């Protein structure tokens, strides 16, 4: 019952919006069974209300090729009632509608244009001339005829909203007319529905704000004060000023918007005295509502502020609050991405005592938020909304909105071939055959990244499966670590073992870990974030345990999200070792990641990979149970993998059929995946050499080379080292010992 | 306050967020404060026990 507010009971005013097959602006038709059941009589006018509280005033007519759950419209009441094919909307008997004294009506812009007549004359008189029809302020209707149609809004009724135009009625167009833009706008209005995602958090907020200020009886009656101070908090472009914008254009109540920053005024008193003009102003029309946007612009903890105006603007925005009580049915509802920031006096009781989580949505919510942005765009039928649901891991709403925008702008980008820029006008058929693609969703895709990643992100190069070489069994346990905890949580649940969150890749340097984190990235379907192992640290006190939060909070905010560190033991030493020496930073720094990694519930999919080459230096705290779980041994390669590094380094490279890669593997036994690289770049750099003093001494001559041979993999083994001695191994091997007899 | 409270024989004075108006002058970034805290303690110390004025905060 948590979103039942959402979900609207079936009514026997509620009807399906269908198309009017013979109707016009001023008259609908229903189906006579169902025209009965709601005490309906033939001419009677009718009330339709509509989505954004736009409403519009017809004739019921009975027709039987009409549905009975079904009520016709044509295009020109459905764009008066902000509605469209499919929807829901209420029909009433709207009672004592008068013959209209005197309309005022403007034409639109657009349609004025080329008409040299009266417009009274030729369209507006002929089509009231004994019409009787009813209409109400701010409609626009079409009117048929000359050389264009032309379009008119009723601005002015008399009496309003409803009348009937009798022939008596004096119908007149004079005065500015409306600009196009100014009814595409209003048409174009944010409402309850463009949201999406936030089911539950829109059913809170239509229980806390739209509830009690239309039925605040039932709040009185049961016993309880409904809530006043509500605020909307979550990451930066998760829809919270959405909310606010659709909360004022879909509640009758009056909205006062306040901006924080534009509290501040020069005049020394006229800051608080904005605040107070504001609520003053929510009281004498009530109800209200009062939206303050960035409400950690003018509302900082006090103790923090140096400042005597903001600490005075604080204490009235408290003051205000708590007055609010005595305040008839003004609500407070704030926006901010920053909680935290906010003075917690302002989240006590009785003043912002309701908080809302506008978090990250899921699978299913960012379908409907893609569903939304894409209901205006021109789709193509290949296109699969729910695989671009699926694919967008960390993107919270507005990346979502920024990827329709890129996959539209692609659309346009494979026209401009057929359209040049400089070009004065385009061709229709341009126009025609323009739409947006799933191959153009596709590429919006790739390029496609969280917001919040932005500046995490690193340019990694495009590593893959097949480009690593042995590995196999870390590869499978990898794939299924990344792929298990995010895909089947309901099976680790029944068997009640929580999903291992922490591997730590510990081996010989060149053994592969980072070259493992680069094919992770490249090929999981998770957000990755890579750092450096000292890029958290900053000299200034306070600094660094606040870029480590900072870091794991926007890994959870992406999640499912891969958090690579790279060098551990920089980031993570061993506490004590080196306490005595410096100021004691860095065991602060590890015992903040250590909180963090305590701290991450099991339902983020937020997987923690270190990778080191001295785990014996790594703090013993950050392998025990519960972080970083997993120790994989990354070891030097034996010949079957040192067979599939050097066919998957010469994968790409001409190398000739006599070259026996086998007999390279069973000569560097002790080598490393970097050792064979380096031979194998130094047999291309000498294959480089040699056909570069070729066309020297071709040149030479006038004044090759197809592939690598063997002679050149030859001459670059006399160069080649084994990079990783035994005693290195045998350090590894103790590490190993030791941990697992500590196991 | 405080003089309509010595006006009043049995008048009593309560003082709701006492840390707002007497923040800890070793902590605190504001001359208004300071001034404000050093202002009550004046008010406070000028009760010479025979207005039988009774302060409470919280
Ligand atoms: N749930 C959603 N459904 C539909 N559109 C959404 C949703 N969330 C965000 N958007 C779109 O993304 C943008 C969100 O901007 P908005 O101002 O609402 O965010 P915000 O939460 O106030 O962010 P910030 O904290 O940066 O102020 C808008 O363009 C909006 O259309
Ligand atoms: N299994 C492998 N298959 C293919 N190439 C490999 C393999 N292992 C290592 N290499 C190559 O050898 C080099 C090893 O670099 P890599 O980033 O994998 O090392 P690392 O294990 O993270 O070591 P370090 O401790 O020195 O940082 C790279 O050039 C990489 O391409
Ligand atoms: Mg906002
Ligand atoms: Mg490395």
């Amino acid at each position: 019952l948590s979103t039942a507010i959402l979900k609207q009971k079936n009514r026997p005013n509620r009807l399906i919006v269908d198309e009017a097959i013979n109707e016009d602006n001023s008259v609908v038709s229903l189906s006579q069974p169902k025209m009965d059941e709601l005490q309906l009589f033939r001419g009677d006018t009718v009330l339709l209300k509509g989505k954004k509280r736009r409403e519009a005033v017809c004739i019921v007519l009975s027709d039987d090729t009409c549905s009975d759950e079904k009520i016709r419209m044509n295009r020109v009441v459905r764009n008066n009632l902000r509605v469209r094919l499919g929807d829901v909307i209420s029909i009433q008997p709207c009672p004592d509608v008068k013959y209209g004294k005197r309309i005022h009506v403007l034409p639109i812009d657009d349609t004025v244009e080329g008409i040299t007549g009266n417009l009274f004359e030729v369209y507006l008189k002929p089509y009231f001339l004994e019409a009787y029809r009813p209409i109400r302020k701010g409609d626009i209707f079409l009117v048929r005829g000359g050389m264009r149609a032309v379009e008119f809004k009723v601005v002015e009724t008399d009496p309003s909203p409803y009348c009937i135009v009798a022939p008596d009625t004096v119908i007149h167009c004079e005065g500015e007319p409306i600009k196009r833009e100014d009814e595409e706008e209003s048409l174009n209005e944010v409402g309850y529905d463009d949201i999406g995602g936030c089911r539950k958090q829109l059913a809170q907020i239509k229980e806390m704000v739209e509830l009690p200020l239309r039925h605040p009886a039932l709040f009185k009656e049961i016993g309880v004060k409904p809530p006043r101070g509500i605020l909307l908090y979550g990451p930066p472009g998760t829809g919270k000023t959405l909310i606010a914008r659709a909360v004022a254009n879909e509640t009758g109540a009056f909205f006062f918007l306040i901006n924080g920053p534009e509290i501040m005024s020069k005049l020394a008193g006229e800051s608080e005295s904005n605040l107070r003009k504001a609520f003053e102003e929510a009281e004498k029309n009530a109800p209200a509502i009062i939206f303050i946007d960035e409400l950690d612009a003018i509302a900082p903890k006090r103790e923090k502020t140096h400042g005597e105006v903001e600490r005075r603007i604080v204490s009235q925005l408290l003051t205000l609050m708590d007055g609010l009580k005595q305040r008839a049915h003004v609500i407070v509802m704030a926006a901010t991405n920053r909680p935290n920031s906010i003075d917690p006096a302002l989240r006590r009781f009785g003043r912002f005592d309701r908080e809302v989580d506008i978090g990250i949505p899921d699978a299913t919510g960012r379908l409907e938020i893609l569903q939304i942005h894409t209901k205006n765009m021109k789709l193509a039928d290949d296109v699969d909304l729910e695989q671009v649901a699926n694919e967008t891991h960390g993107h919270v709403g507005a990346d979502l909105a920024a990827l329709c925008s890129e996959a539209a702008l692609q659309a346009i980008r494979k026209k401009m071939d057929l359209i040049d820029l400089e070009d004065e006008t385009i061709d229709a058929e341009v126009m025609n055959s323009l739409a947006v693609t799933m191959d153009d969703f596709r590429w919006a895709l790739s390029q496609s990244n969280p917001s919040a990643l932005r500046e995490t992100v690193v340019e990694v190069p495009q590593v893959t499966w097949e480009d690593i070489g042995g590995l196999e069994d870390v590869k499978r346990e990898l794939q299924e670590l990344v792929q298990y905890p995010v895909e089947h949580p309901d099976k680790f649940l029944k068997f009640g073992m929580t999903p291992s969150k922490g591997v730590l890749f510990y081996g010989p340097p060149g053994c592969g870990k980072t070259l493992l984190a680069k094919a992770i990235a490249n090929e999981c379907q998770a957000n990755f974030i890579s750092i450096k192992g000292p890029e958290l640290l900053t000299m200034w006190f306070g600094e660094s345990e606040a870029n480590v939060r900072e870091i794991f909070d926007k890994a959870r905010q992406a999640a499912p999200c891969v958090l690579f560190f790279d060098q551990l033991d920089s980031i993570a030493k061993a506490r004590g070792g080196n306490i005595g020496d410096g100021g004691g930073a860095a065991d602060r720094v590890i015992n903040q990641i250590l909180t963090e990694m305590d701290g991450m519930s099991t339902k983020k999919n937020v997987f923690i990979i270190g990778a080191t080459n001295r785990p014996d230096i790594i703090d013993p705290a950050i392998l025990r149970p519960g972080r970083l779980d997993q120790l994989i041994y990354i070891p030097l390669p034996d010949e079957k993998s040192r067979v599939a590094i050097l066919k998957a380094n010469l994968r790409k490279s001409p190398v000739a059929k006599d070259v026996d890669l086998e007999f390279l593997a069973k000569m560097t036994n002790g080598f490393s995946g970097a050792d064979l690289t380096e031979i194998c770049q130094r047999a291309c750099k000498l294959a480089i050499r040699e056909s570069i003093e070729s066309e020297i001494r071709r040149e030479r001559e006038r004044q090759p080379v197809p592939e690598i041979r063997r002679d050149h993999f030859e001459e670059a083994m006399r160069f080649a080292r084994r990079s990783v001695s035994d005693n290195d191994i045998r350090k590894y091997e103790m590490f190993a010992q030791t941990l697992q007899q500590s196991r």
